[PDB]
């Protein structure tokens, strides 16, 4: 039993809700919140910009130190940093950016990072400003993640479409 509430169940291990991930995180304070990061951990907009803003820029300060020490992430890769006031940990995951010509096959590699954590609150990856089709992102998620994932979908119309077309 966990404290996530109001989710539709898609499969044994994937749950979905029309919600702002920032609000879900503040309410639930999960062990892991996933950020839709870029390789530079520059949290400018979308999920990352909103999460960082909710931390009063502490996420960005921590991230800049991470990059100064370690260099950029790989597309498809991840790192575990603090969750600040939103969660115990933040798993920063880089999906491919289709607007940059990055290989959509890397979306599966991105989702594989979720399997290192028993339970996560997450957005769909590579959608939003990253350019990919959220319907495809959901199928990759369901077919790749085996741990328990609670997906927060910001837009109501998209949420309704993802549920209605789910095979
Ligand atoms: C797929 C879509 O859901 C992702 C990509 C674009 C924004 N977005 C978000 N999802 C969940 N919570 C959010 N809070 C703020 C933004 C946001
Ligand atoms: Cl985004």
């Amino acid at each position: 039993v966990n404290s996530f509430s109001g989710y539709l169940k898609l499969t044994d291990n994937v749950y979905i809700k029309n919600a702002d991930i920032v609000e879900e995180a503040k309410k639930v304070k999960p062990t892991v919140v996933v950020n839709a990061a870029n390789v530079y951990l520059k949290h400018g907009g979308g999920v990352a910009g909103a999460l960082n803003k909710a931390t009063n820029n502490a996420m960005q300060v921590e991230s800049d130190d991470y990059i100064a020490t370690n260099g950029p992430l790989k597309v498809g890769g991840s790192c575990v940093l603090s969750g600040h006031n939103l969660a115990k940990h933040c798993l920063h995951v880089v999906g491919p950016n289709v607007n940059k010509g990055e290989d959509i096959q890397l979306l599966k590699s991105a989702y594989e990072n979720f399997n290192q954590h028993e339970v996560l609150l997450a957005p769909l990856l590579s959608a939003g400003i990253f350019g990919a089709d959220p319907i495809h992102s959901l199928r990759v998620c369901v077919d790749t993640v085996r741990t328990n994932v609670y997906l927060a979908v910001f837009d109501k119309n998209l949420y309704d479409k993802l549920v209605s077309s789910f095979l």
